[PDB]
């Protein structure tokens, strides 16, 4: 059964190398690229997306991975098309992502764009938190299917065609205490990381901690000290992004009871 799932999640992530093609860099670096394509549809028609280029074992983890994820649907969550392979003249093999296209980039880039004349208009309160209710929305899903992101960050949030937020490929300054020291990791880590997301949105793009430094974070944390709340940040949005940093992991929310937290915050707004 388990098996079985694992088979036919398998049988459905391939596509063929030919009903894809790719177009120009939208932002190259270290395990690779994200370029634009067109993936061609069941129904004969194109649609563009995006497409990510990153031993046999980690071609074959790499392929069950994205199985899983494929599975995955939720609209706060990014959903992945499918995986090609396509090998190199050297022979190394170059996986590629296909995801849908996200117009507007990546959601810390767009907060620092808004703060420039020609960028995105001037985000309103409202939606700065409607962005933080969408990512926690996303989150409440994955760690229902008790799946860890890892890295969750403004810069990991991608914004669709229609400004809803969605959370994508699942940095000290955004580890939990916890997992500074004793390397470990769990779904209220990951909410430590969505506390500190919260404040990358409520600051519109400021790096966490300004005045430390990385290797300084353990013991500015150790000592109690968490990000300030910023300037014209509601108390009450505050509260709920300190209690996403509290010392036992035991006592921070889940996703659950923060995306309720911060429904109900966006609705008391006029
Ligand atoms: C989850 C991985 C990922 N998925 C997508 C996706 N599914 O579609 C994706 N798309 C994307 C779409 C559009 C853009 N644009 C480029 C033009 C720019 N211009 C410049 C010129 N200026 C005058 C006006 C603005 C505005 C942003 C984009 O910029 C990098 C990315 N990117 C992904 N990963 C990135 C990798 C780099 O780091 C951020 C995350
Ligand atoms: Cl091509
Ligand atoms: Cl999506
Ligand atoms: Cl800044
Ligand atoms: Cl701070």
């Amino acid at each position: 059964s388990h098996m079985e799932e694992l088979q036919n999640k398998l049988e459905d992530v391939v596509i063929d190398r030919n009903l894809l093609i790719l177009g120009r860099i939208l932002g190259e670096g270290e395990f690779g690229s994200v370029m634009e394509g067109n993936l061609k549809q069941e129904d004969g028609t194109s649609l563009k997306v995006a497409v990510k280029t990153m031993s046999q074992r980690e071609i074959e983890e790499f392929l069950s991975e994205a199985a899983c994820m494929k599975d995955f649907s939720h609209p706060n969550v990014i959903r992945l098309l499918g995986v090609c392979i396509e090998m190199s003249s050297q022979g190394i093999p170059k996986p590629m992502v296909i995801l849908p296209f996200m117009k507007y980039g990546d959601l810390h880039t767009y907060l620092l764009y808004s703060r420039l004349e020609t960028g995105p208009r001037h985000i309103p309160l409202q939606t700065l938190l409607r962005f933080m209710v969408d990512i926690a929305l996303g989150m409440e899903y994955l760690s229902n299917r008790n799946f860890l992101h890892r890295d969750l960050a403004a810069r990991n949030c991608m914004l669709r065609d229609d400004m809803t937020v969605c959370v994508a490929d699942f940095p000290v300054k955004w580890i939990a205490i916890e997992s500074l020291a004793d390397r470990v990791y769990t779904s209220k880590s990951d909410v430590w990381a969505f506390g500190v997301t919260m404040w990358e949105i409520a600051t519109r793009g400021m790096t966490p901690y300004p005045g430390v430094q990385n290797h300084e974070m353990y013991d500015y944390l150790l000592h109690g000290h968490r990000l300030k709340q910023p300037e014209d940040c509601l108390d009450e949005l505050y509260e709920i992004m300190y209690s996403c940093w509290r010392t036992d992991p035991l006592d921070r929310p889940t996703f659950s009871v923060l995306r309720l937290q911060l429904e109900r915050l966006l609705e008391s707004l006029p």
